[PDB]
């Protein structure tokens, strides 16, 4: 909260507000990067080149 | 997929990964131009003078 901002967040599967209160099991995360416009393609159920 | 790219693309009553399974019947195509803090109102049950 201090240094970092983001532009989109969005969570599936789990409200989050309550992300502090759970505990994972198999945590993955995936790195790349893309433009503006394709951002919106990062979801379930897209269409689009990416 | 080579030259043109959107900002925005929202589809309703259909999924977009089965858009080419399927054939349509009676297709019509509208175009106008508007701002951009217009773009929002082009969707179902909308307010605001567009
Ligand atoms: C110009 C005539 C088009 C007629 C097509 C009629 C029905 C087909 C339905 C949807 C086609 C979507 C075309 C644009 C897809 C953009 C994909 C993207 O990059 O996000
Ligand atoms: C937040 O960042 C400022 C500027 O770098 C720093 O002075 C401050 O100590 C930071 N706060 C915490 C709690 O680390
Ligand atoms: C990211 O790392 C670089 C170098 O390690 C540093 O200069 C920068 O302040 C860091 N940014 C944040 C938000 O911590
Ligand atoms: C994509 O565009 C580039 C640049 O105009 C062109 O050289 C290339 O042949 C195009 N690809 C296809 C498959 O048409
Ligand atoms: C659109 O048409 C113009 C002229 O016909 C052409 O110069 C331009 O490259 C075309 N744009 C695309 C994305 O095909």
């Amino acid at each position: 909260y201090n240094s970092t901002f983001f532009s989109t967040f969005k969570c599936y599967g789990v409200c989050a507000t309550k992300l502090n209160d759970l505990c994972f099991s198999n945590v993955y995360a995936d790195s790349f990067v893309v433009k503006g416009d394709d951002v919106r393609q990062i979801a379930p159920g897209q269409t689009g080149v990416i």
